[PDB]
C-alpha cells in the first residue's frame, strides 16, 4: 500500500527552478545554435515594437531555451520575459562594440 503517487508527482511536476542565468544562457545558446547576436537583436527589437516579427528560427531557438517569444497583447508586451532577455541582449552588444552619439 501507499498509492499517494499523484500528490508526490504533481509537486515534482511544478518544481522551483529559474534565474537571470536563463537570460544570458539564452543569448549564448542561440550563438552556439547558429543565430547571430546582431540579427537576433534586430528581430527581437522588432518584436517589442509595431514592426515585422522574428522568424520561426528565432522562435524555435528561444522556446528551446524556455523563453517564449510570442506573448499575446493582453500583457501588452510589458509583463513578457522577452523584455529582460532583450535588455541583456542590447546592453551586451552595446558594451561589445560601442554607443557613439
Amino acid at each position: 500500500q501507499g498509492l499517494d503517487l499523484e500528490s508526490a508527482r504533481l509537486a515534482s511536476a511544478a518544481r522551483h527552478n529559474h534565474s537571470a542565468n536563463q537570460t544570458n544562457e539564452a543569448l549564448r545558446r542561440l550563438t552556439q545554435e547558429g543565430v547571430d547576436m546582431e540579427r537576433l537583436r534586430t528581430s527581437l527589437g522588432r518584436y517589442i515594437m509595431s514592426l515585422e516579427p522574428l522568424p520561426p528560427d528565432l522562435r524555435r531557438a528561444l522556446e528551446s531555451v524556455g523563453i517564449n517569444p510570442f506573448i499575446p497583447e493582453e500583457l501588452s508586451l510589458v509583463d513578457h520575459p522577452v523584455l529582460n532577455f532583450s535588455a541583456a541582449l542590447n546592453r551586451m552588444l552595446a558594451s561589445r562594440q560601442t554607443t557613439t552619439n
